[PDB]
């Protein structure tokens, strides 16, 4: 996260870090046995870890829980990154509580000028690479179709909205990638793509996840 401010300890009781060896993903928990991130975060031998602030420290919450199963969104398009989402299920239930906690789905689509809150150990600097040991948070407007459009013409389709500032300085960034923008306590994004971080006039584009709550819904049901 670029701009944006520590969150505090276990104050984002969803967010998940998705690790292979080190940190490469972040992700939501929506119930105790289920995980959404971004599809271009698929990878063989991925550790669920919950209850995280500084990932590099055991402090005391953390629940590390391997994933059984990864789903990737059956339309997804690598290449214009069309469908972004997938889901991965933990080998057991996470044990939930107020520090580790599901966040919920949404019922309707945000609109624009909803004001959300992203978070991720990702890259802090639009110019350099620092990235923290501690959770980073941001919060965020959700940008208007056309003008998420006019940022990126050509490439924005139906499962995608901008959020962030056109001015830049404060976005989502590399490593980031598949974890939450949550707008009045219900999930609607995934952190998806962007060009370059915090740049003037080139907001973070998310994936927009109330396009696939029946197909979340309907794999959960059956997996
Ligand atoms: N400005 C931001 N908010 C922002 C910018 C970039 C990313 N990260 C990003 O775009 N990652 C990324 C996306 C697709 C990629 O493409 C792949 C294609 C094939 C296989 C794997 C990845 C690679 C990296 C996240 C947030
Ligand atoms: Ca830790």
């Amino acid at each position: 996260i670029v701009g944006g401010y520590t969150c505090g300890a276990n104050t984002v009781p969803y967010q998940v870090s998705l690790n292979s060896g080190y940190h490469f993903c972040g992700g939501s928990l929506i119930n105790s046995q289920w995980v959404v991130s971004a599809a271009h975060c698929y990878k063989s031998g991925i550790q669920v870890r919950l209850g995280e602030d500084n990932i590099n420290v055991v402090e005391g919450n953390e629940q590390f829980i391997s994933a059984s199963k990864s789903i990737v969104h059956p339309s997804y398009n690598s290449n214009t990154l069309n469908n972004d989402i997938m889901l991965i299920k933990l080998k057991s239930a996470a044990s939930l509580n107020s520090r580790v906690a599901s966040i919920s789905l949404p019922t309707s689509c945000a609109s624009a000028g909803t004001q959300c809150l992203i978070s991720g150990w990702g890259n802090t600097k639009s110019s350099g690479t620092s990235y923290p040991d501690v959770l980073k948070c941001l919060k965020a407007p959700i940008l208007s179709d056309s003008s998420c459009k006019s940022a990126y013409p050509g490439q924005i389709t139906s499962n995608m909205f901008c959020a962030g500032y056109l001015e830049g300085g404060k976005d989502s960034c590399q490593g980031d990638s598949g974890g939450p923008v949550v707008c009045s306590g219900k999930l609607q994004g995934i952190v998806s793509w962007g060009s370059g971080c915090a740049q003037k006039n080139k907001p973070g584009v998310y994936t927009k996840v109330c396009n696939y709550v029946s197909w979340i819904k309907q794999t959960i049901a059956s997996n």
